[PDB]
């Protein structure tokens, strides 16, 4: 979670 | 991966 890939900013889910 | 939790900077594995 947070930033890069997962739940957060960039890849996966949430922000970008 | 990247930053926050996982493989990367903060929690889990790698940097902090």
């Amino acid at each position: 979670v947070g930033a890069x890939a997962x739940v957060x900013w960039x890849w996966x889910w949430x922000g970008x």
